[PDB]
């Protein structure tokens, strides 16, 4: 019986048995005040406070969210969706701390992904009990509000101001600071972690002045606010708020009557016209997301990035080999995950549209030129592998590699990495290579299970990346000190120099995707 | 009617037709007396001179050698068979200038390898009418004696002094540097490559005062004089020259006695003894090879090397991917051209027995540990892998690193390339890999030809690389500069950049086989 005493009040855990030794885990604590009726679209309120003990043996609720109903029965994408009752009551996170509670651990944070339309922090793959188990940090997680219940914005009305859900991360990570000393941590050796969105996130925690106290340092696994998905302006933002409006029968006259009869509706109604509040969207639309607010972010954060207005810490920062190819099969012509998708030159074309929908002609025939001259062979599948060039280099890749040249040139280390192992059991074919989101297993040391099916080369590779992130976040230095490993190199503008992470043989190259970054960060953007 | 005044009379060649073009080939022309009767094992003497044409319009003679018969009817093995009579009269270099005849053009002069003990210049992966035709270059190779009748060492005695091979190789430069002009050739651009032996030789020449003004610099395919087969002792010189006397019935006590009956001997009865001069050989015996004859090498090489002693010039260096693995056919027990060769521990125990005959158990078993300690899975291929590995960084790849290493530390400009791309064509097994030779038909240009079964990949990256080593001839500096290339760095010691050439995408890398080197260059030696 594990009792441990939080500034709100007792909470019970649960132990588990994790490798021949235990694990406590404190799953679904409250963090905040239920965000239901009045309080729907607003900041996290502060917790009340309980008497006797709230028992944290199970995962809470999942936020109200739209689900992934394209592959139902495919476990490749149903991994994903959310294992628990969706609810408006989600403000809820997890615990997981080694058994002998330990006397000053550092503590990881995940946040999850998911477009900040989706996501949960209860899915098997954030499972925290094999680090705290393996390397004894302490892994918190928490659930965030997501789509419009999260991001909605009539920014600078309080009423629906717009990043809740960001908000919602920092609550939590204060909760921390004033919370994790009773279980054993540190709150001055806390990193945070979260892959896509939750990588956006993390980046974003770096520039808010309100999260800079909550956290030492950061970790980014494809995902950074300058990806173009990352951020709404004032002006979609508005704009998509209204859509929602006119769908829902509430558009009025005065704005925080909109926003009162927004709140009258059940949230089935709400999701079901978030798709919708956007004239054309693409497989990875972010229609209610992060905006600048005057609050959480005080300015547009590309310029804050520019002119070095951000946490000075260390950051390690990377991607994984084929980050478009998930998205192929969400919409562009002639893919299958179910047949080897050898495109046309018309199907790559229209691909564009698909991915590239408010982009001029001149925009697409610029990309078209850029990724076709090919080398040189006649080989079949050199349009199907384009593709996923494309959307991997300007939706994840190239911004990583920006966010990182910029954040390393006012004088913290960084450290880079390019993720390019096919886990052995991916249920998704061939084709699509080392996806998006695949490193995630590996990060959480879910190889590290004999009893699970993967190779030994790749419970020795996932040892190893759980031993550099741990190094990560209690020293600074992403090393693994002890198997001759190949030593990590930080990351600086002129020579970029990155670390790749597989199963045969580990290794410092330089200038990742060069001539593609080039077209996307220098051309792209004027187009 | 093509014919061309030299010092020593008059020549004609023959017309090619190549790609739509012409080239001119001179084919067989003589550079030195016959090394017959009294000249047998005596350094080449210079040319008479005749009058009338001497027709060059075919092959010559190949020089007297012991053939390879492991693989009867094989085309991987038998196509580095002479393919022109064998003799003693084999004295002869061939010449291929571009149509309309140059009026000053670089000139690439190739040495052969085959372990000092064969080779021949006519060999079709050797035919230089595809660079002369496409890069406008003047190649030139020469046939130079091999085996004893090429390097019998009585050092300091001038009946057999040793190194005659290499002073053939000497007298064919100096005729380059007397006779090339009137061919259309720059006697001041003359770069020598070779391959194995060819390329140790091209290093001895480096460090010969008297070939230092008959080239300006040099190209070294997987070979170096460093090489732990490239020079034999003179003790062990000595020893093989007397036991050569033993079994030919030649056994005297003047030593001038000895070679004057070694000279009338047949020749097949000195190849048929030359296996057996060594107690025990391995598949990389040299058994006659470069000695230190106080002539053409005035001191042992490594101190040369080490002091800084040698022609100061740029250099280009590489080596394959896999050097050591077609050698595990020619006596490894378990390997099989005709078999994937899955070897067990005590198979590849006893495949260092091969070739490692001279050291003790605890240098074997040093080789062992450094190899054999996996990462990590369960792979069958382990030790077949291993075995491969030890051969190749021994023989070929460490070699070459640490000349390269040397030579660039007193100034000079050095390009390192590491070859890993396996011919679509190779008759080879797959589990040989990226075989030692199997980069020479891409210097030389083959796959430039469509009727030829290579495929478009291939034949983009010989015309790449051909680009490049006649840019290195011409102007130092081997960037193909027109087409986006990744460009080629400077080898330094510190950063140790090196290039890779493949047909996906040609990457620099930094320090080629450390940990195995470190093992080969600073443990082995003192075994
Ligand atoms: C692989 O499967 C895809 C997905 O269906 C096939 O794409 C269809 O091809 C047809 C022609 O029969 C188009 O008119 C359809 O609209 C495509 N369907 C969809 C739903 O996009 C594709 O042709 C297959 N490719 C193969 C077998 O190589
Ligand atoms: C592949 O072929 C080789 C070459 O023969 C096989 O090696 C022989 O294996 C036997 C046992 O039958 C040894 O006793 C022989 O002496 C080996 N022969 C020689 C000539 O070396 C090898 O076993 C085969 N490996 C396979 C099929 O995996
Ligand atoms: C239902 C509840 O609120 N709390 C329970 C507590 O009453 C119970 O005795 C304990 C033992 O498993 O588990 C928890
Ligand atoms: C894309 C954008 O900026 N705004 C869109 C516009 O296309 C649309 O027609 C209007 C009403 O839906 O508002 C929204
Ligand atoms: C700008 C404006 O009209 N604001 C009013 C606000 O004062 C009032 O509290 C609300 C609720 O009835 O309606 C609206
Ligand atoms: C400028 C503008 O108002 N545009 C939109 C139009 O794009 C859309 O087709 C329609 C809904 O069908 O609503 C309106
Ligand atoms: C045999 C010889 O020594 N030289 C010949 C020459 O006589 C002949 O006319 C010429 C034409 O092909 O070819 C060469
Ligand atoms: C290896 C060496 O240095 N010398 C060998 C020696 O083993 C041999 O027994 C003797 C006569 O063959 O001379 C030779
Ligand atoms: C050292 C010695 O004995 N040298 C002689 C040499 O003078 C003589 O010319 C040769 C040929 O008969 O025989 C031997
Ligand atoms: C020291 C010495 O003279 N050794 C060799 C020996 O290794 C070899 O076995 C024999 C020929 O069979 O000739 C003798
Ligand atoms: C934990 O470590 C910090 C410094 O990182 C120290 O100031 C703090 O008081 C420590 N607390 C313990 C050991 O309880
Ligand atoms: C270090 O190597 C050993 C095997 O030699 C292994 O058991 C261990 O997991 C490795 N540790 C890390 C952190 O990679
Ligand atoms: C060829 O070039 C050299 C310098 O590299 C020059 O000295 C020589 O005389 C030239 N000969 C010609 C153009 O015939
Ligand atoms: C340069 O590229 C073109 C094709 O765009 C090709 O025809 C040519 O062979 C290339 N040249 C070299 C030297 O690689
Ligand atoms: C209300 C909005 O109007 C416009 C359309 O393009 C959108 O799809 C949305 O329905
Ligand atoms: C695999 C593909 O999936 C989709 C369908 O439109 C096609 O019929 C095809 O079977
Ligand atoms: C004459 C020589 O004597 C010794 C042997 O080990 C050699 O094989 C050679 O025959
Ligand atoms: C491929 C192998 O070659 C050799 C022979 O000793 C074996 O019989 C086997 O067939
Ligand atoms: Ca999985
Ligand atoms: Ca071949
Ligand atoms: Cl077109
Ligand atoms: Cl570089
Ligand atoms: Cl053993
Ligand atoms: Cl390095
Ligand atoms: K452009
Ligand atoms: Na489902
Ligand atoms: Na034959």
């Amino acid at each position: 019986d594990i009792i441990i005493a939080t500034k709100n009040g007792k909470v019970r855990g649960m132990q588990l048995t994790v490798f021949g030794g235990t694990v406590t885990a404190f799953l679904g604590i409250p963090y905040a005040q239920p965000p239901l009726g009045r309080l729907r679209f607003k900041k996290p309120q502060s917790l009340t406070k309980w008497s006797d003990i709230w028992n944290a043996t199970k995962y809470a609720n999942s936020c109200c969210q739209n689900i992934d109903q394209s592959f139902p029965g495919f476990h490749g994408s149903e991994m994903w969706n959310p294992n628990t009752d969706l609810s408006e009551d989600c403000l809820y996170l997890n615990v997981w701390i080694p058994a002998p509670k330990p006397k000053n651990a550092t503590v990881l944070i995940w946040i999850y992904g998911g477009g900040f339309q989706t996501g949960t922090s209860s899915l098997h793959v954030y499972d925290g009990k094999f680090l705290a188990r393996v390397e004894r940090v302490i892994v918190v997680s928490m659930n965030y509000r997501v789509g419009a219940l999260g991001f909605l914005a009539l920014p600078g009305n309080p009423e629906a101001p717009g990043n809740m859900g960001l908000f919602d991360q920092q609550l939590a990570l204060q909760w921390v600071q004033k919370n994790i000393a009773a279980f054993g941590g540190n709150p001055k050796s806390v990193t945070l972690f979260g892959e896509s969105a939750g990588a956006a996130s993390v980046s974003l925690h770096l520039l808010s002045p309100g999260s800079h106290s909550l956290f030492t340092r950061a970790i980014l696994q494809s995902g950074s606010f300058n990806a173009p998905w990352a951020v709404t302006s004032l002006y979609e933002a508005r704009n998509r708020t209204l859509n929602l409006a006119k769908l829902t029968g509430c558009s009025r006259e005065n704005e925080t009557e909109i926003i009162k009869c927004l709140r009258n509706k059940d949230p089935q109604e709400i999701l079901l016209n978030e798709a919708f509040v956007v004239p054309y969207g693409t497989p990875l639309s972010v229609n209610f997301g992060p905006t600048v607010d005057g609050d959480f972010l005080t300015d547009m954060p590309d310029i804050l990035l520019e002119l070095g207005q951000f946490k000075k810490t260390q950051i390690l920062v990377g991607v994984n080999k084929d980050e478009g190819t998930a998205f192929l099969v969400y919409g562009a012509p002639g893919f299958s995950k179910d047949n080897n998708s050898i495109i046309t030159r018309k199907e790559f074309q229209e691909g564009l549209k698909i991915f590239f929908p408010g982009v001029s002609e001149f925009g697409k025939e610029s990309i078209l030129f850029h990724y076709t001259d090919w080398v040189d062979d006649q080989r079949p599948e050199n349009y199907r592998e384009a593709l996923g060039d494309v959307v991997g280099d300007y939706n994840f890749i190239c911004p990583a590699l920006e966010f990182t040249k910029k954040f390393s040139e006012w004088g913290n280390n960084a450290f880079f990495y390019y993720f390019e192992h096919r886990s052995s059991k991916l249920p998704w074919p061939e084709w699509m290579g080392v996806m998006h989101g695949y490193e995630i297993e590996f990060v959480f040391g879910l190889p590290l299970e004999r009893r699970d099916q993967y190779t030994k080369a790749e419970e020795i590779l996932s040892r190893s990346i759980v031993k550099r992130w741990a190094n990560f976040a209690k020293y600074g230095n992403p090393q693994e000190t002890q198997n001759q490993s190949t030593s990590w190199p930080v990351f600086k503008s002129t020579e970029q120099k990155y670390l790749t992470l597989n199963t045969e043989s580990t290794r410092i190259m330089t200038k990742l995707r060069a001539q593609q970054c080039r077209f996307w960060t220098s051309f792209f953007p004027k187009v």
